[PDB]
């Protein structure tokens, strides 16, 4: 069988290798469908950022069930599944508190261990969920990054008839747009470094856009001034330039979530710091897209909103195809900006 | 009458200057009888600070009501009062959502404009609080630092049953110990680089401290793992090494309120920013300390905690003198650490 392995400094291969089997009864063996590329795989692929190489990544796909182990009882071969990457230990205290994300010991599928960028992978059944039958299969791999935003809106306790600002225009974030204005968001509006995704944001439901190359914080606060009470911020860009326009930016008692890892340090200057105090914004860390009970409610209402058709992913997709022909749009991406969803198509 | 008077280049003078007269239906004057030494007085004074200069401080003071305006009907002259600095427009809409410490037009004795390190003020009769006639008056130059702390706890929906963590064992930190016990914490630990002030926070109910020129952020994280959960964390100290340090101690999903202004830039590396997210943090600014009905919950809670007998002061005061002596100790602390509350005594 075929996947795409990545080594240091670089390099992307399709390689060869024997299918892997059951050896557990609860396991599944899963045979890929379709396969995204995350902003955070740029990081593992060319800036030496993996755990090891070589390595095989992906972590935001579908597929149906080839096999099943004995003791699974609950899915069946062509059953079509999403993967749910993390493998928390389940006995923990914090594990056992729903704290999931937060397990000292856990394994994350395209990270920790090898991933879906592959024909078929085998995991443990709790690192499947069933999909409608209905639902296209190829939508099952947006799953994974519509709960990354649903999360976040979750530690915030909903972002209804909030006025929720999204700042990064990548997947995460259109779908985030998207998702906001599904749960009854009173407003949304969108900010990017560039002005294509702007549009499409839009086309969302952003009912407005800033380009943050165009525009300064100031600049977007006077714009803002009538929607700045109840603001849900989503910082998803994980740039420092980013998480200092939120603070910036930011109005009255304001709830910043933070989405974005960041890969440079954050300094902020005394003024911007002290902005967090004085508008007393609440900054609430976000960590991947789990609660309790597991995988939790964001995983249910990714499925149900994407059922509903409340959710839009075509536009999203800049590349679709097998190995080869993904092997090289992931290459042509070098580290220049995300150009939108890569597919591996198997 | 005399007061104090800092001046450009940290210059501390006692100053004569008339009576100041009641000269609207609305105010009161005030007769000082106490009046403290902020710690964010200290960068006011050493550091070009303030707002302008020559300036009077003093946010932190009691006294008794030597006259009341025409239209002040509710205070008489000898009756006991604490000083409520902060004065908000009460008509703007932040001001209307009861966000006073955002009001977009207020004024702040002892920053915005001239306060009470002087034997008398005239203020706003809303910018003063009734003691109970029991009180010792020099008691109330402390319900404005005990409400800092007391928002605090309020702003992250209370301390009870709470692993409290106290950065900072200044005025503030000792005191928001001191409430933190009497409030039903779990635990309280305090943290600070003076074995002199941690003593004193065990002896306020702290269980343990940990001294941070001794002590490194992950042999704190160790000695906190059975009290990892449900902390809140106050960070008083306002240097950008504090904040860091909260954040690398921090346990999973830990409350950390900011309540230290930074009169310095914080540089987070990637890292501690990074454990924002993991640990799934809620950072929660605080300002000032102020609520509807104003001036809030927390001065009734400081003035009961006072006369329940819950606090204790006494041991937080390094120096008491009237005006010479006063002015003189303020210049011996320089840019050096505070020693612990300097009343000026009239
Ligand atoms: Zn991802
Ligand atoms: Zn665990
Ligand atoms: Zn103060
Ligand atoms: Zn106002
Ligand atoms: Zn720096």
């Amino acid at each position: 069988m075929k996947s795409v392995v990545n080594d240091t400094d670089g390099i992307v291969r399709v390689a060869e290798s024997v299918i892997p089997e059951i050896k557990h009864q609860d396991e599944v063996r899963v045979k890929i469908a379709s396969s995204g590329l995350c902003g955070s795989d740029l990081p593992r692929i060319f800036k030496n950022g993996a755990h090891y190489y070589p390595i095989t990544l992906g972590h935001e796909f579908s597929g149906y069930i080839d096999a099943v182990g004995s003791g699974v009882d609950d899915l069946h071969p062509g059953d079509a599944v999403a993967c749910v990457p993390l493998l928390p230990c389940f006995t923990c205290p914090e594990c056992l508190k729903g704290f999931y994300s937060q397990c000292a010991k856990y394994d994350f599928i395209g990270s920790r261990r090898d991933g879906g960028f592959a024909e078929y992978i085998v995991v443990k059944r709790k690192n499947v969920f069933a999909l409608p039958t209905d639902m296209p299969i190829e939508d099952g791999a947006f799953i994974e990054p519509i709960t990354v935003g649903l999360h976040a809106f979750h530690l915030a306790q909903g972002c209804e008839n909030k006025n929720v600002i999204i700042i990064g225009a990548g997947t995460i974030g259109l779908l985030a747009i998207q998702c906001a204005v599904a749960l009854g968001a009173k407003s949304v509006t969108a900010i990017d470094i560039s002005s294509e995704k702007l549009a499409l944001a839009k086309s969302f439901g952003a009912m407005q856009t800033f380009n943050s190359s165009e525009m300064s914080a100031p600049q977007m606060q006077s714009v803002l001034r009538e929607l700045r009470f109840n603001q849900l911020i989503l910082e998803t860009a994980g740039v420092p330039q980013t998480v200092e326009l939120a603070v910036e930016i930011a109005g009255p008692h304001a709830q910043l979530a933070l989405v974005g890892t960041l890969h440079q340090d954050l300094h902020l200057t005394s003024a911007t710091f002290g902005k967090i105090l004085r508008k007393e914004l609440t900054v609430i860390g976000s960590w991947m897209n789990y609660s309790s009970p597991w995988p939790g409610q964001e995983w249910e209402t990714a499925s149900r909103l994407l059922t509903e058709r409340k959710l839009s992913l075509e536009p999203l997709i800049a590349h679709r195809g097998s190995f080869e022909s993904f092997a090289q749009a992931v290459r042509d991406i070098a580290r220049n900006a995300m150009p939108g969803k890569v597919l591996l198509i198997p």
